[PDB]
């Protein structure tokens, strides 16, 4: 195994997964590592074998079909990881816990979200359709682009929305285009 975490890239108290060699912080890892389980398999690996069970989840999809997917386990789980590749950008910092707005010129978005909020309302199960997480999770970007207008801070919301969106046509098989 790796001797530091996959998601924050530090060491400490970190629990190995048994089919690869990657390793985790208890809540690092989404959904937080399990309290028992010999063997344990890793997010990664979790959805490593929905893929081989079905090659053809790996045909393109339309993103309005995937949206209107229902929050059934294999879906749940594939939003966990999505969640899971933000938080693995350093930059994800900066959306991770609850946001306050004062600053000249600009007024706070009417709905604050961060990453923190999106997991427990995962966790929670309080999302029904794949929609409502990807609502939650492009709101923190625009509220971002919105709040901060020509500073050049905006720029951390567009990478980190670059992020979210590249993980979520891997992860959801969308359908290449130009
Ligand atoms: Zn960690
Ligand atoms: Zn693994
Ligand atoms: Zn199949």
């Amino acid at each position: 195994n790796s001797n530091i975490c996959e998601v924050c890239n530090k060491w400490g108290r970190l629990f190995c997964c048994d089919t690869c060699p990657r390793s985790f912080h208890e809540h690092c890892h989404i959904p937080s590592v399990e309290a028992n389980k010999n063997p344990w398999s890793c997010i990664f690996c979790r959805i490593k074998t929905i893929q081989e069970r079905c090659p053809e989840s790996q045909s393109g999809h339309q993103e309005s079909e995937v949206l209107m997917r229902q929050m059934l386990p294999e879906e749940q789980l594939k939003c966990e990881f999505l969640l899971l590749k933000v938080y693995c950008d350093s930059k994800s910092c900066f959306f991770a816990s609850e946001p306050y707005y004062n600053r000249e010129g600009s007024q706070g978005p009417q709905k604050p979200m961060w990453l923190n909020k999106v997991k427990t309302s995962l966790n929670e199960q309080m999302y029904t359709r794949v929609e409502g997480f990807v609502q939650d999770m492009r709101l923190i970007f625009h509220n971002h682009k919105e709040f901060y207008r020509e500073d050049k801070f905006t720029r951390l919301g567009i990478q980190v929305q670059d992020i979210f969106e590249k993980n979520f046509r891997n992860i959801f098989a969308i359908q290449e285009t130009s």
